């Protein structure tokens, strides 16, 4: 077999078996041989043990000839940014954020931050890492520490101006994550007011691993912004890429509308620009793109896929409804800060709430939300789904598994390339009641 800690997109697994500090300093070794000239950016996350994973990862580097810029206790985007800004030859963050407990991993960029994934190098690390019976060199480059987030945090606050931001009150949930550090740093140069939960840093996660999804943690940022009267409320990750937000009524919006509320706060001030999107839900992306004089650009989601065809279109800014948010000037990159920023702006100066700006979104594009399925046949359920609609023939598109669209409904349905399931997503042109009824009928099918 081979190591199952790597993984499609990044290094994921159980600590020690999967994942150790031999296997860390191996896969710093085999990276060295994987890139392009120039220095390693590494930083880590609040998890107890990545701290031991960044330095093996460093002394497998260094014994390269890699210098290594150490950025520290970090977010994913953090370790995007810094590859990009300093024009390093690629750089790990060491995450593996919503895995349980005794689980760490690595994410691997190369220059400008491009992902190194399962086809793009990083089985190519697995490979030499297994079969890499040597003996550990000694370092023959430098390690650096490069904490300042300056210029990071001047490309965060460029996305705003300052001077029409109002005094919202934004409740922030990092869950014990890292995300709240860089909202205390970014504070001072806000005009907004914080009600913090869950704010520091503790890789115990004494109030649960950082996951918003689960309902007793959106709960959480719900009760937060309902008890405190607050504009919105912001909940992230543990690396703080993925960021989820709550209205003023304590409802979680919904990652889809998110990707036309964000592309039409970025075409005011990119014009014309091409917007990417997943094909998971699209219909209100797509109008709303399209109303702001933006381009839609449909493409396979999944982080890789999202970020080269940003660069192949020159797109200002993709997003999925995953709640990942990518924009050109972050190096193509994906960031759970800039996100949250836009949409204050935007509550800022149109006046509206964050209710206001999506419900009539919601309304018309109603969607079942993501509903996943481990059936004992993914390949004969599939079939199954098919069989059923094909005498309405639907107008069929395999971007990223199968697309049908019926006219006044379509459904995505796809496999994971993270777990082992069927994905499904349905939405209805304005009907909340055909919405629910195809949802049932192609659950039921799944599960014949
Ligand atoms: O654990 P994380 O690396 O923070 O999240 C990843 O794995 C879980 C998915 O939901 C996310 O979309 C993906 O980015
Ligand atoms: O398990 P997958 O569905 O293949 O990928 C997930 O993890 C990575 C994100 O980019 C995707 O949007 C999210 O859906
Ligand atoms: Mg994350």
């Amino acid at each position: 077999m081979t190591l199952p800690a790597f993984k499609a997109y990044d290094i994921r697994g159980r600590v020690p078996d999967e994942l150790n500090e031999d296997l860390a300093r191996r896969i710093g070794v085999a990276l060295a041989a994987q890139l392009d000239q120039g220095p390693v950016v590494l930083g880590h996350d609040v998890r107890l043990a990545s701290p031991a994973l960044q330095e093996a990862l460093s002394a497998g580097l260094r014994a390269s000839g890699r210098d290594v810029i150490d950025i520290g206790l970090c977010g994913t985007e953090e370790v995007y940014f810094q590859t990009d800004y300093l024009k390093a030859a690629g750089g790990v963050m060491v995450t593996a954020s919503h895995n349980p407990m005794d689980y760490n991993g690595m994410k691997l960029v190369r220059e400008q931050a491009r992902p190194i994934s399962s086809d793009t190098g990083l089985f190519a690390i697995r490979d030499t890492v297994a079969a890499d019976t040597a003996a550990p060199g000694e370092p023959t480059a430098s390690e650096q520490s490069r904490t300042d987030k300056t210029a990071y945090l001047e490309h965060l606050l460029s996305y705003v101006d300052r001077s029409t931001l109002k005094p919202l009150k934004l409740v922030v949930n990092a869950g014990n994550g890292g995300a709240g550090l860089i909202v205390d740093l970014l504070a001072p140069h806000l005009p907004f007011e914080f009600v913090r939960v869950f704010h520091e840093p503790d890789g115990n996660f004494p109030n649960g691993i950082p996951n918003p999804l689960l309902p007793e943690n959106r709960d959480a940022t719900a009760k937060a912004v309902k008890d405190n009267g607050a504009d919105f409320g912001i909940a992230w990750d543990g690396d703080f890429d993925r960021c989820f937000f709550f209205d003023h009524t304590g409802r979680f919006i919904e990652g889809y509308y998110l990707v036309g509320l964000l592309a039409q706060a970025i075409l005011a001030k990119q014009p014309g620009g091409k917007v990417v999107h997943d094909p998971r839900l699209t219909w209100n992306t797509v109008e709303q793109v399209e109303e702001a004089g933006g381009i839609p650009v449909l493409c396979k989601s999944g982080h890789a896929f999202i970020k080269e065809k940003m660069r192949s279109e020159n797109a200002v800014y993709g997003g999925e409804m995953s709640a990942h948010h990518y924009f050109r000037e972050f190096a193509y990159a994906d960031s759970g800060m800039i996100p949250w920023l836009l949409i204050a702006e935007l509550v800022s100066q149109s006046g509206r709430s964050l209710a206001d700006l999506v419900e009539a979104r919601m309304q018309k594009f109603p969607c079942s939300g993501e509903i996943n399925f481990k059936v004992a046949d993914a390949k004969a359920s599939v079939a199954r789904v098919m069989e059923h609609y094909a005498s309405l023939s639907p107008e069929l598109d395999y971007t990223d598994g199968i697309s049908a669209d019926f006219g006044q409904w379509r459904f995505n349905l796809r496999s994971s390339n993270t777990e082992p399931l069927l994905r499904l997503n349905v939405e209805t042109r304005g009907d909340a009641a055909l919405l629910e009824t195809r949802t049932q009928e192609i659950s039921n099918l799944l599960r014949g």
